């Protein structure tokens, strides 16, 4: 019931989000190629499994990998030098890999039975990452009648992830790369000095400022 956060490592970030991103909720992250939707989502994966005092769940990490850009020693990496066990962390990530559209659906049912498995251990699922959400979508469903079929697809997909957030309390983070229904959305660009700069798009309940961060050995961070 109570709604859990996860910090991005970022305080900026954090604080633009209210505390984190949360549980019950699909936060999209959305900007172009480069801009570090992936790197966040990384970064994200390791800062999930801190206790919660240091801005985590305790929680394990299921990944749906869309275009194969998950990189295991880049967890290794952000996790040593946050102070983790690298191949600790990395055992309690559990990338699946979507070959089209289709598989990547099928693949968020599967999620469930790992969920439920993990619900009520010391490390349950706190973590879905789809990267990219809408990649093999886009690819896929081209030509006159494919808006709104890619839009229904998207949605019914969209609406088995809400489920899983809210019957499991799980944050869902997802990416789409810019040139549907998420609870948040964060627009992430690149800005002056290699700095990332994120803005929340129609989020009244939170802060309406940016926020600027970096990406470094440690993942994100201001
Ligand atoms: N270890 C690192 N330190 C600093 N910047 C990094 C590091 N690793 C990747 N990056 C930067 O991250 C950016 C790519 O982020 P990425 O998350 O893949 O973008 P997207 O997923 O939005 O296309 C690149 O500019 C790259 O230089
Ligand atoms: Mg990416
Ligand atoms: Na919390």
């Amino acid at each position: 019931a109570t709604i859990g956060r996860i910090s991005t490592g970022s305080k900026s970030l954090d604080k633009l989000l209210g505390g984190g991103i949360e549980t019950q909720a699909i936060t999209e992250v959305f900007g172009e190629f480069g801009s570090g939707k992936t790197q966040l989502a990384h970064t994200l994966a390791v800062m999930v499994q801190l206790p919660p005092e240091e801005g985590g769940l305790n929680g394990s990490v299921i990944w749906i990998d869309t275009e194969n850009t998950f990189r295991p020693e880049r967890i290794r990496e952000i996790a040593q030098n946050r102070g983790l066990d690298p191949d600790e962390v990395l055992k309690h990530i559990y990338v699946a890999r979507a070959f089209n559209s289709n598989h990547q659906m099928l693949l968020v049912q599967q999620a469930e039975d790992k969920i439920k498995e993990l619900l009520n251990t010391d490390r349950p699922v706190k973590l879905l990452i789809v990267d990219s959400l809408t990649s093999h979508f886009r690819s896929e469903y081209i030509g006159r009648g494919a808006l709104a079929e890619r839009q229904q697809k998207l949605a019914k997909h969209l609406a088995d992830l809400h489920r899983l957030a809210n019957l499991y309390d799980i944050a869902v983070f997802v990416t789409n790369q810019v040139q549907h229904s998420a609870t948040l959305r964060v627009y992430l660009r690149k800005g002056k000095g290699g700095k990332r700069i994120a803005r929340l798009i129609d989020a009244p309940h939170l802060p309406e400022g940016e926020a600027v961060f970096s990406i470094t050995e440690k993942g994100i961070e201001d």
